[PDB]
């Protein structure tokens, strides 16, 4: 008994997360099941360390301080059940099994309970950081078996991204499939703020007939007001970025985005929950249609735009404009999102730490932002804050980018920008705001052809169903 | 042996299904698990009719002519596997189960398959109307074991309402899950009209200062129009509706819409299946959007909105630039139904006939209109046309739209009006017609980040992995 833990699983990230660890002074048994990669990997990447290696899982479990605690990084699905199954008949009760992969929360619910039973505590923890992170400081979302975290504890918060306070961003989040709900909800986010920095793009270029560099240098000049974050400094970056022969990388780049699934998964809970997430659904649904792509060749030739009308106003003001639209909608997908944190708490029974989560995303994730700071700070002030958007500073935020956020949709929609995302979010913001919405319409039709019944703006409560089809006749 | 048919479910569907079938003369015995129903309907509803009634399903069963065919309309779920579990120790091969209730079609794929095993020919339809409809002439959509057809065919042919050129509103939809997967569709489509006449309504309301009299002069004038349907029809006399105080009764409704799942379902699966239905989309969380009324009134009461600005401008020419936007908002939701429409059947490898499903919506379904006719159009001339929008009749009809619809847009977008089904259909346009998007950007961050790879715009195909880190350093 030697290692304090394991990992099975030496893609790059795997590998890198146990380099770290070895330096704050853990000692990984390294397993994967392409066994050759052990040595591979003892041999070079790992020469110098203090990392064993195993050969068979029973070689793997042999070597364990107890409790034994054992990290998945597999890809998804099957294969993690399949190396759970196999750890089973191995492990003692108060052992741990640890899964560090993208899964579906309602497998790590499934695995966590069933295990629960055979005596082993089972935590899903989700990774944010990439390869990069993996390898410094990585944010680490755990939620599970309680019982486990006191175990793994030191580890997770030692190898953790910490914020200048010193805080680790990774802390115990819940029950079940917290950390890996959490996670997804993470990549959502993620997928809205990319989309959101898109459509600043689209309107730099295509309206304000900005060339690349001037485009970079303005996303560096935001990235010094509260839109600092990772994916803005990165963009800079990109766009800069001279290819071989001198030219522009960017432009040369096929425009059909992929994804591995988890964005879309944010929006089906969503939409199972009945959570009005609308601009990380947007944002989804747009890289799906940037799939499309031969069938928008096609269309580009049938199908007519606006008239052409230039841009006489001034460019400088405009791209004020445009980081205040940027930064407002920003702001909505955030709240939207700890909309549905708060849903799923309520529905699954996680009693979630808001401010917690927003530390767990202000480091290491791709996510992070000076801004995740600033959420930290209302739900401190306030952990019963029911929607973001009520906080002060965001309230104060939002009307203060009123009129550019109009401004730059309004000129966006006559020039024929597609804007999915700064759309839903004007569409939702003024949605939320109004006491009263034409849904009594809806509630009034529903009623008349499916005699749904309705109730009144008073005496909420008593249904009603009105013979509408003639008052008379 | 005198039924040729049975129906088990007396809700005021079967009901006047019944008797429907019963005035077109045919023999039915109907049945239901609280027997007393049966006795009452044949005592009330049904007498002088030709229908038999039964007390037991062995009773029901031995009742029919051979080939058995007994109708389910129970609400879905479990109830429906339930009366299957019972019918099939009593029915003999070559007999005939229908459902008519709103089933998920993953559960009539189950029953289908499971049941063809056993011998016996499974149809899943999908029944549209509603009560009025049921009566005079619904539109069914049946889909499932193709055996079945023949048998049931004049039955169901004979019952369903037909326009003006003697066509039913009913055909075979195709396998498995089909009937019951083009019904979802209408029904997210049937949310989609919805919304965007409440958005209609707001702009008339909110910004025209109009009255309920004027506003429902507005949509019966509409309804003459290429508008002309049965949602516009009925929004009109709902408008104009006196309550018993002698006031407007719709303004007295409290503005939370329901929904009984089929219009999400439609978003998860088209979330799933990678196809952009934005407008159903937005729909269903506008619904979720309004069940949040206390919250509304919270913010209201924190949540500034634009700079009141007056309308100076001409509410007569703003009334048609409204209609205009409708009209090519409601092509948009459309051609994304189809989209999705083509997507499962190359999915579940369907052989859908478009020009079908949209005749079998032109009559008894609460869809039904003129356009329907001018969809059915397109995919006579060409039924292996990809997307509506690329048919000549819809190009012309939104861009003879185009200004209209980015006026209408702005000016609400000024105002403060919450338009989500408005704007997501001008983002897609505007999206679909560019034959370049940002998503080029949002490839390259993710291979920044993620490593995840990316194509070039020419040679697609091959996948390049740039380190960005540093140009050197
Ligand atoms: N760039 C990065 O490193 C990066 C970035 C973002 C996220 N991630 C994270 O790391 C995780 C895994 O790494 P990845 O993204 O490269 O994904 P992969 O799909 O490449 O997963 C690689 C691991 O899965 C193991 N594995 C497979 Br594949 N099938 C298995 C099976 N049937 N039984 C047992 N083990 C199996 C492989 O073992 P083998 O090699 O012996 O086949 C290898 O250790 C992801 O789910 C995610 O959480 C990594
Ligand atoms: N206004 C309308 O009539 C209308 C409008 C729109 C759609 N629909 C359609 O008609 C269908 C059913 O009618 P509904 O909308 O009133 O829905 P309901 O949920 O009221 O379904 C009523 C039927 O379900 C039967 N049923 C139930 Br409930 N539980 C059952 C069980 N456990 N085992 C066997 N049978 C069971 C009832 O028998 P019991 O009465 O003996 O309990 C009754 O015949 C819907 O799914 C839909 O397709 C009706």
């Amino acid at each position: 008994a030697q290692a304090d833990i394991a990992l099975i699983g030496l893609a790059v990230m795997g590998q890198n997360l146990i380099l770290n660890m070895n330096d704050h002074g853990f000692v990984v048994c390294a397993f994967n099941r392409t066994v050759s990669k052990v040595d591979d990997f003892l041999a070079n990447e790992a020469k110098g360390t203090k990392v064993l290696g195993a050969h068979s899982l029973e070689e793997m479990v042999s070597k364990l301080k107890k409790p034994r605690r054992i990290i998945l990084l597999v890809k998804a699905g099957q294969a993690v059940d399949n190396f759970i199954e196999k750890l089973v008949p191995l492990l003692d009760i108060g052992d741990i099994i640890i899964d560090g992969g993208n899964s579906e929360y309602r497998d790590t619910m499934r695995r966590c309970r069933d295990l629960k039973d055979k005596g082993i505590l089972f935590v899903g923890s989700g990774v944010s950081g990439g390869e990069d992170g993996a390898r410094y400081g990585p944010s680490l979302m755990p939620g599970g078996n309680k019982e486990a975290w006191p175990h793994i504890k030191a580890i997770f918060q030692g190898i953790a991204a910490k914020v200048g306070t010193g805080e680790p961003c990774c802390d115990w989040v819940g029950d079940d499939g917290a950390g890996h709900f959490v996670k997804m909800v993470h990549n959502g986010i993620e997928y809205g703020d990319m989309q959101l920095i898109c459509e600043a793009y689209h309107l730099m270029k295509d309206v304000l007939g900005l060339g690349h560099k001037e485009m970079a240098k303005a996303f560096e000049e935001w990235n010094k007001t509260e839109l600092d974050s990772f994916l803005i400094e990165i963009t800079a970056s990109i766009l800069k970025f001279q290819d071989a022969d001198g030219k522009h990388l960017l432009p040369k780049i096929r425009d059909s985005a992929g994804q591995k699934g988890t964005g879309k998964w944010t929006a089906i809970s969503a939409l199972e929950y009945g959570v009005p997430v609308t601009l990380i659904g947007e944002a989804v649904f747009a890289r799906c249609l940037s799939s499309l792509k031969d069938e928008r060749i096609q269309a580009s030739k049938k199908l007519k735009g606006p008239q052409n009308i230039p841009f006489e106003g001034d460019k400088k003001s405009f791209l004020e404009d445009i980081r205040k639209a940027l930064y407002a909608s920003k702001i909505i997908s955030y709240a939207q999102g700890f909309m549905l944190l708060r849903q799923a708490a309520t529905e699954f029974g996680w009693t979630l730490n808001y401010g917690g989560i927003a530390l767990m995303w202000r480091g290491g994730c791709i996510i992070r932002s000076v801004f995740l700071g600033k959420i930290k700070d209302a739900f401190d002030r306030n952990p019963g804050l029911q929607n973001l958007l009520l906080d002060d500073f965001f309230k104060s935020a939002v009307e203060n980018c009123q009129d550019s956020w109009r401004r730059a949709i309004s000129t966006g929609v006559q020039a024929g920008i597609p804007m999915p995302c700064f759309t839903t979010a004007l569409s939702f913001y003024d949605g939320y705001r109004h006491a009263m919405l034409p849904a009594n319409l809806i509630q009034a039709q529903r009623d008349y052809f499916g005699a749904h019944t309705y109730e009144l703006l008073a005496k909420p409560g008593q249904f009603i169903h009105t013979n509408w089809t003639g008052h008379g006749g």
